[PDB]
């Protein structure tokens, strides 16, 4: 018989379950099908946001993510060498996780966590909502629900899935979008690359004090990229460039100085990508993470972008199936997210520029400072070059300020409070982070007077939508939010903020949730 669920979610990749994670705290029915088994052959994801640990963090799994396995001890710099244990050209020292000076403007600093021990870890927090070796072969949508058709590659069995929307997080090759026909039109040049996966148990040993997190390789045009160790326990990844031939294990030999062992597990090619969907949704059809939006993995915006669309649309999904939200909240999800995801996506590119420009000067490699200090040469040119920032984006992870028809709108990035922006963080115990207060429904905090509050209490009342409100007391976060009165949505964005509480409060309401 029919399985009919309220929001089925087509994908079990970290952004199609990072929606199911939210969707969970918003006690809305969902269910999620994934055709492989769930396990990681080739680990693509290692870096988590800072903004997704945020989210991670109310999700209750970021804890889970830290201990996942990276060792605390393990460098997390950023060098650049002619070859892995040759000739060091420049390095950007960045701690180590139990060591680097705590964050600051937010409670929960950047993860690693490469994606084979991540998989799992969010399996479990979704727990029997999650179908695997489950495909969906074909859907159609009705007047108001969604029907889809999922093969039980286990069971053979076939059964059909009655629900109310369908987010498609089928990945960048997306074919959900193909069919609703939906472009997803290059910004960018798309490139060609190989992803060499192998073990090399003595080469951190090897290493000592060299150790780092990536080590980006200037040895030539193919060879000029990333090789980062996945879990710091001796599974590393060389990427490679093509250009229309040589061999697996060849290539890493080329790219290490030490002749330590080396087990070759896998050599997937790949293309970089940079495009965004024409739209975000299609009826009750949806596009979320790469299906919506996959730009380059340079400073890796990808899955955390993908993240933060989830949980964008996660809410207001929420909002419409609970019948608060406006009609024209759902169509918000793209008039929000789009412009995030390419003005992230550019961001991402332009890390990606800063490599395939660095030119490589023809004596780089050879011995002896008498064409040495040619290396001192590209290494300031780099410093220079601002590298840094493809490992520091607090603007793209906490930035983003969204300007929309449901947004009552007014250098270095720094935290804000004003409508479209995420409200900034601040410990009002030394547990408790204003962070903590968003994430169920909307939230007023209102930092002096509590002077008509009462009536904004009413407000919501009447239209059913979700309100808390909380009397803070200190002067030091009063003047991080500056304004009195402060609404941060259920997304944990500002969507008004004034000293003085609007007349119209009706209007207010009827324009937040999508209604006006
Ligand atoms: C080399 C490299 C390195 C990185 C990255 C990319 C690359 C190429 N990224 C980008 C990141 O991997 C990407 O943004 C996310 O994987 C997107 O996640 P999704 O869940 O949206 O889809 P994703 O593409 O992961 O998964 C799609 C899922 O849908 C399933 N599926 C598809 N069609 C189906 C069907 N018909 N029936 C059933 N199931 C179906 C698939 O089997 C799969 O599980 C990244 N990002 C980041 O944040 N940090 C990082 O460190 C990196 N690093
Ligand atoms: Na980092």
């Amino acid at each position: 018989a029919p399985i009919e669920t309220d929001v089925l979610i087509l994908g079990g990749g970290p952004v199609g379950m990072a929606l199911a994670l939210d969707l969970a705290h918003r006690q809305v029915g969902h269910l999620v099908v994934e055709q492989t088994d769930g396990t990681i052959t080739h680990p693509r994801v290692g870096t988590i946001g800072p903004r997704s640990m945020e989210l991670f963090r109310r999700w209750g799994v970021a804890k889970q993510i830290r201990t996942a396995g990276w060792p605390g001890d393990h460098p997390l710099d950023a060098a650049w060498v002619t070859r892995v244990g040759g000739h060091e050209v420049y390095r950007i020292p960045l701690g180590t996780a139990d060591t680097r000076a705590t964050p600051e403007h937010t409670p929960e600093p950047d993860a690693i966590c490469p994606q084979h021990w991540l998989a799992p870890l969010l399996a479990e927090a979704v727990g029997e909502r999650l179908r695997t070796r489950s495909r969906l072969d074909s859907f159609e949508q009705r007047d108001d629900h969604v029907r889809a058709t999922i093969t039980d590659l286990r069971t053979g069995a076939t059964r059909a899935v009655h629900a109310r929307y369908l987010v498609a997080c089928d990945g960048a090759s997306s074919p959900t979008r193909k069919a609703l026909g939906i472009d997803a039109p290059p910004r960018h040049r798309t490139q060609v690359f190989r992803n060499i996966l192998f073990r090399a148990p003595e080469l951190r040993s090897l290493l000592g004090e060299r150790a780092a997190l990536f080590f980006f390789l200037m040895l030539s045009s193919s060879l000029r990229f990333p090789l980062r160790a996945l879990d710091g326990r001796g599974l590393y990844r060389l990427t490679v460039g093509v250009d229309d031939t040589m061999d697996s294990f060849e290539l890493v030999r080329r790219a290490v100085a030490f002749d330590t062992e080396i087990e070759v597990l896998s050599d997937s090619e790949w293309h970089l990508t940079h495009r965004v969907a024409d739209s975000f949704s299609a009826g009750r059809v949806f596009l979320t993470g790469d299906a919506a939006h996959t730009l380059s993995p340079s400073g890796g915006f990808g899955m955390n972008t993908g993240i933060g669309s989830a949980a964008d649309l996660g809410w207001k999904l929420a909002a419409t199936l609970r019948g608060w939200a406006g009609p024209g909240l759902l169509a918000t999800y793209e008039e929000e997210r789009r412009p995030v995801a390419i003005t992230s996506l550019e961001e991402a590119n332009v890390n990606l520029r800063r490599t395939m420009d660095r030119e490589l000067p023809p004596g780089l490699h050879d011995d002896g400072p008498r064409g040495e200090r040619i290396r001192a040469a590209v290494a300031e040119k780099l410093e220079r070059s601002g590298a840094r920032r493809e490992f520091d984006a607090p603007g793209i992870h906490f930035g983003h300020t969204y300007r929309s028809s449901i947004v009552c709108g007014e250098g270095g990035w720094r935290p804000s409070a004003r409508p479209g922006a995420r409200a900034p963080h601040a410990w009002l115990t030394p547990t408790t982070s204003t962070l903590d207060l968003f994430g169920r429904g909307f939230v007023l905090l209102s930092f002096g007077t509590t002077d008509g509050v009462e009536a904004v209490t009413r407000a919501f009342a009447d239209r059913h939508v979700p309100l808390e409100t909380v009397t803070c007391h200190a002067p030091e976060i009063h003047a991080l939010y500056e304004r009195a009165h402060v609404l941060v949505r259920p997304d944990g964005h500002v969507a008004w903020r004034g000293d003085h509480l609007p007349a119209e409060l009706g209007g207010l309401v009827d324009k937040v949730r999508g209604a006006a």
